[PDB]
């Protein structure tokens, strides 16, 4: 059995499945950096991964909110 | 055999047969919406069907009452 | 054997037999409505049946009285 | 034995059973968030669940009121 | 022994017995709401019960008056 | 000993004994209503009792007068 | 000595004595509100008292008129 | 002795006694805030109390008016 | 055979057929974006499509409701 | 051969022939409306036809009764 | 030959001929808008036409009903 | 040659010649009304003419009968 | 030559000549409004004229009927 | 021949003719900018024209709606 | 010569002459604004004039209707 | 010289001279009303005068007939 | 000399003299309002005066008619 | 010395002395009401007194006439 | 001498005297603000006074109308 | 002669006369700045004047709208 | 004597008295800073005081408006 | 005994108890930093704690307001 | 066949076609730079192309959003 999942959850899940391994990649990059904060290759890899993570979080949240605000209008036209 | 049916019942039945499937359509639309209250297509379809249902009920009741009030006048001219 | 039955009773019986099942129909409609006073189909059916019942009672009474008042005139011309 | 339940209650129950586990999901999401208000995954999950909850409450209330206002018209045509 | 009870009282009693527990349900719903006026589940339950109560009172009164006005006509045809 | 009582009084008494407790019931209903004019149960009970009282008074008076007017004709045929 | 007082006056007086202090209560509530039209407690108290006053006036007038119209029928059966 | 108190007053009093100390709590919260308008704990406590107060006032007024409008209908069926 | 379809449904269908492929276009744009949330071309295309979708939903709902509120007036002039 | 037809029937027939096609027009208008209860043109046409039908029925009945009551006076001057 | 047409129909026709092409104009405006819901010129033109249509329908219905209610009074002065 | 004509016929003829054209006027007014039962000018003209016709018929019949009953007394004094 | 005209016609004519041009004024006002149903000056002028027309028709009919009912009493005192 | 044009259309046309060439100016400014998005003179000219266009659209729509809402009130005073 | 003018027209004319030049002022203000929709002085002047126009139209219509509804009561006391 | 005048004429003349100017007053009141059917002062004055006129006509006719029927009895005791 | 004045005129005059200056007060209030339809003090004063005027007219007319209908009964007991 | 007084006068006097002060009470109630037509206490008192006055007048007249018609029969049995 | 003043005027005057100086206070606050629209103390004082003024006007008007609608009911129970 | 000017115009004029020369001051400040956009004294003076202008425009518009919305409420209490 | 002061003024005064000397403190801090804009101690003190002033103004205004919007709801439940 | 605590307070308390010691931790961190503003370990610890505090306050306030705005909608569907 | 394309897409396409080859130019410039990151000519060319790309993306997005926000206002004026 699968717990309930609506449209906004389906959009969030589409984002979280299009960007599949980025969470583990960022965790591993920080784990490697924290043991040698001076290697320039590690610094560059970490910068790239952190930037991708930031952009993905912001886009996901904005899309979810825009769809919710599109929904909550139609409903107020029921009266 | 058919049970008794007069003129006001014939008017009500004319409405209920000109608007043939709307009851089942509204039931199915609500059944589909209640399982995913966020899909905008479902919300729009439900709004349209609910509005049609409302207009049809109001028109039917007003017509029945106007014909009854036309009838109940002639009769009081029997004395 | 059949108990006595005159002309005004024959007119009343003609009405009560032309409108054959309406009494039972109204009773059943009220029985169904009183258990769910919110179903619009039940409300519409009950309105139609109650209107038919009202019109039939009024017409029957007016016709009986008009025939009685036609009768009670001829008689007073016996003297 | 089952306590009494009419048409508006049946509509409310259709909503509350089409959206089956959302109440418990929102409670659990808040319980998890309140212990670590900084995890972005928790923040995103909580935002999605709160939006779904809001949309479902608003739709349910509007539908109930529209059906009640459809009912309370037919009745005033009994006089 | 049972006190006297006529036809209009029998109609009122048919309504009050088809809608059997609604009075106690409304009382309990208000008792629960008045102690926490912010719980949305309590607010929704109270709205549904109050709407059912309103519709039932209005229908009962209109039916009683229509039957009384049907009665008080026949009688004035006794003269 | 019983005071004198004729046929029209016997008809009036037949009505007043077929409708046995309605006078006391109406008095008690008004006594209860006048102390809380807002309770809907009291309002409904009072409406029903007042309607029954009205119908019973009108029927009694019409029957008494019709029998008196039947009597006062035969007598004028004594000359 | 007491001035004359009939049945309709006795009904009016039964209402005006079952609702004993409401007139003074409404006067005092308005006197308190007019000096600070912004206190929500005063606004709520005034709303409740004004509603009770309205319901009591309407019920009293309707009952008086129904009893008068019951009376003025019997009398026209004296001829 | 207790001054007069009807049904709408009893409903208002049920609300005002289910929400027992909120008035004093809001007064004390404002008294504490006005002496240091910058403490975030005081700001949060005041926001919560003000929101509860608002919801309770609105619910009380709407319930009182709905019951009054249910009452004032039955009465107009006395004629 | 074609299921029933009235005037408000015909207006909704006129909108949904004048804007023919936008639903599939938005779905495909989100499917492409969720796999690479950083490509500026994808971001721009998605922004444009989401804006068009929003405007079309709002216009459709407002037009349907205005026509329904034009209809439900004429009907109340039948009495 | 033509069945018997007197003066009141001639007046009724003058009305029913001055208003020649209105019955069929009303039937056709209702037949068209019952299949699409939302078209404002159909609603307006139906309102106009129903109003004309009502006025014509009332005028016909009043004229017939006034002529009958003019007749039934002369006759009682034969004695 | 021209089908029958009375006074209320003549008033309706005076409105429908003073406002000659508005129906076709509104149809064409919606046809153009539904193919590009974003052009501000189309949006403005559609808003203006929809407002004119609404005002014209409301005025027509109110005038027809006022004339019908002026008529149906004179007639009841025939008795 | 003129057929026989006595005193009561001379009185009837005096009425029918003092009111010279009213019969044709009433016929023409009904002929005009039956073709447009909604024109208020036609309704007013018809009401006035019908009232004049009624008053004239009643006065004529009463005068004829009073003169006949004055005559039939003198004769019974011949014995 | 002037066709016959009695007292009720003279009263109707006194009304129709004291209110001399109102019919043409109302016709012209409707003719102007039907070509531009949105001009507020036209709407105000039409409202005023329609109200005057309504009041004048009602007063005329009531006066005519009161005078006719004053007449038809004296006559029945001829026997 | 000129197609129909009412008061709200005349107001819209007054705006669209007082602001005569702005549409073409904005189109030409965008056409010039899209070929060299870096020239500061082009950027400034485009900003000014876009701001004027925005203000003019908003003012036009608000004025049209205010006049329509002034109109639709007078009409509801016809009953 | 002056065309006919009654009491409701005299009230409308009292309003339209107490507010003497406002129509021309509003027309001129819109004419000036439509040529430069950005001048804040013009915007402020137009807002003030539009508000005055709205208030004056609403007050005029309400007063006319209240006087008409005061009139149409007295008349129905002629019978 | 004075034309002949008997006892019933003397009674009629006593009424017509006790109520001296009422005929002219009613004529003048109608003359003033027919020129402005909306002035409430004129409506009230006309209602009062019309009621007085009605009561006076009815009383006069009843008294004349009662005296005539007292006379025509004594005479039949001459044989 | 004083023109004739009966009992119903004396009742009307008692009302019109107990409410002595209200007519002039209402005229002056409208004269002041029509020159500045926006002053809230003027609006409040006008509302109060218009309400008093309405109540006084209705009470006067109802009392006059009740006394006339009490009179016109006694008279019909002269035969 | 006391002027002559027979049996019907004794019955009238029994009524007028059983209802002793009602005339003065009604006069005083109208005197108080005419100076403030808006006080609800005055309105209620006046309604009660007017109803009592009406019932008493009707009963008195009917009883007097019934006794007179009982008398005038015995006498015609002297021949 | 004091001009006439009834019950609704007394209620309005009770409000206008419980809120004694607020009109002058608001006038002075606006006079001070218009000369320096930037002082925050002046802005705060003006906001408070404007809010009090608004609440007081709304409460006064609602109370006056509720009392008028309580009055205008009792009166219609005079017939 | 002075053109018409109501209450909202008087409020706008009070603002525009309390802030007497600010328009010319802002115009002159911009005229001086546009010829030397680098002088810090000119920049500071322009910033101050632009801020004052902004605050004054916003305050004026908000006050006008609040007074208009206070007015347009009282009026809707005329019915 | 103390000028009038309501509830919103009492809330504003509670804020302005809980924050007692802040206005003078800010004035003195600016007076000291403007004479030596470089002393870091003066800069820090001024920053702290300006921040406190800002927070206090914002909190005061928001609380006043929330209480006003709580009030203006209850009142609209008087009808 | 525990003072009253509703749903929004329960949500606030869930946040304040999931984040249990953060207030004391921030206070202690600032106490330690203010005595040596140069230790980088203290600076880093203080930055982390201040960021956590900020995020927790913002999340708490937003959640409380969203739940309050979900509540205050259902309630307005009671009418 | 061409897939659907609305107004915002047409604006985006106007930008993307006025800036025709910049995407390929930037790609080629980066491809050349990544193979020799030290050539100053390559560095300068890459800087210029990257700056143009940035400006073009920002301008496109801002224009699209401004047009969408102009559109979504007009629509909300449909109600």
């Amino acid at each position: 059995a699968t717990p309930w999942s609506g449209y906004l959850d389906d959009v969030s899940a589409k984002f979280d499945t299009g960007v599949d391994n980025l969470q583990t990649q960022v965790t591993e990059a920080l784990d490697k950096l924290a043991a040698k904060p001076s290697d320039p290759a590690l610094l560059a890899a970490y910068q790239s991964k952190l930037s991708e993570y930031n952009l993905y979080r912001n886009a996901q949240s904005n899309t979810v909110k825009v769809f919710k605000d599109i929904d909550a209008a139609i409903i107020q036209n029921f009266r």
